[PDB]
């Protein structure tokens, strides 16, 4: 059963506390935008998949009833206790592909040892969207990459530089200013080579997408905006031995690798066919290694990809035309849906000053709560 994204919407992603509204109004802004984009009645929504991290188990329902009105539809919380976190989009896709609904709303929102203690305080005071282990794990993985392949600390700063430069054209991004490479390098130290401008900040915001079956799209004449999910794969923790483990593997390198390989196989495409990417750059180090995990270049060649400008406009792949988590900030529940919104706009040729000319195949890379990796390929459903 083919599955399509037929409307998308988001709020601006803002510094926590910059905007004086509660999570239900954020959800309403994103949700109502997505429904208006889709051009459908609210009653067409048969289930809602809702992604958020903080608050109790009723926040999903509270957000949906405020956005759509009260109904008896199922409201599924993506983040449960006794399973690894999914994503709103992966779950919505599952409901459609398995025949449990013809049309669904995916919605996400968020409203905010000596070294672990030190990182905990730093994350709080610098407003980073990270758990205390994360900067250390991603720094270790980047250092490991430098040791094996000769990547330079400036390559990681260049990735971050590139994300901030893209952000200048995204009005939904918390940060929309270009910093110099020198400013990236000189910003406050977080861990090792990682500096503040290489780490994703917290943002408050919401995102939403309407997902629909092939028959729903045909029945309602919605072919024009229908972006097809041509492949989507999730990989949860891979269990390995002491001898095979590495810092790169510990932050999900092989999970991304396998998820993407399986997408490529399903869709019958290769990395070189992808035109535009939105990936999970929680740290610059995760983006750099993810270039190789996705198969964009051979192992150890990310520094060359970076120095050629093959991650930006005029290069082979335009990566994070949004500015990335690094510029947008990371409202935990909403991040994946914002990536989706941008890639759908790119493929629909509605991305304005960020438009990748002639984009036809888009790749999303996202991480769930708990660390599961989701890779998704999109193309226009009926070009």
């Amino acid at each position: 059963n083919r599955v399509f994204v037929i409307g998308v919407g988001m709020t601006k992603f803002e510094k926590p506390g910059a905007r004086d509204i509660d999570y239900p109004d954020m959800a309403k802004e994103a949700g109502q935008r997505a429904l208006a984009d889709a051009g459908i009645k609210y009653s067409a929504i048969q289930q809602a998949c809702v992604g958020y991290v903080y608050g109790d188990s009723t926040c999903g329902q509270r957000a949906i009833y405020h956005s759509l009105g009260l109904s008896g539809i199922p409201i599924i919380n993506v983040n449960n206790n006794c399973s690894t976190g999914s994503t709103a989009l992966f779950m919505g896709r599952q409901l459609i592909q398995g025949g449990l609904a013809d049309c669904v709303l995916a919605l996400g929102f968020e409203k905010m040892n000596p070294m672990d203690k030190h990182m905990e305080v730093m994350i709080n005071r610098y407003g980073l969207a990270a758990v205390p282990a994360a900067p250390q794990m991603f720094g270790n993985a980047g250092r490991e990459h430098m040791e094996k392949y000769g990547t330079k600390p400036e390559h990681f700063a260049k990735v971050a530089w590139k994300n901030h430069k893209h952000s200048t054209n995204n009005p939904y991004s918390q940060f929309q200013d270009e910093y110099s490479l020198e400013q990236v390098i000189d910003s406050r130290k977080v861990f090792e080579f990682l500096t503040l401008l290489q780490c994703c900040p917290t943002s408050d915001g919401a995102g939403a997408a309407v997902l629909a079956s092939e028959s729903f799209v045909r029945r309602n004449g919605l072919e024009k905006k229908a972006v097809e999910i041509v492949a989507q794969e999730m990989v949860t923790d891979l269990s390995t031995t002491f001898e095979e483990n590495s810092c790169m593997k510990m932050v999900g390198y092989d999970m991304t690798r396998l998820a993407a390989e399986r997408c490529y196989d399903t869709a019958g495409v290769k990395p070189s066919d992808v035109d535009v990417i939105e990936l999970h750059d929680c740290f610059s180090a995760n983006e750099l290694i993810t270039y190789e995990a996705l198969g964009l270049c051979p192992e150890g060649k990310a520094g060359e990809l970076i120095d050629r400008g093959d991650n930006t406009y005029g290069g082979k792949w335009v990566i994070n035309p949004s500015g990335g988590l690094i510029s947008k900030g990371h409202p935990l529940g909403a991040t994946g849906l914002a990536q989706c919104a941008e890639l759908c706009w790119q493929l629909r040729a509605e991305a304005g000053p960020r438009q990748v000319p002639g984009a036809k195949l888009a790749l999303q890379h996202n991480i769930g709560l708990g660390g599961a990796v989701v890779v998704t390929l999109y193309k226009m459903g009926f070009p």
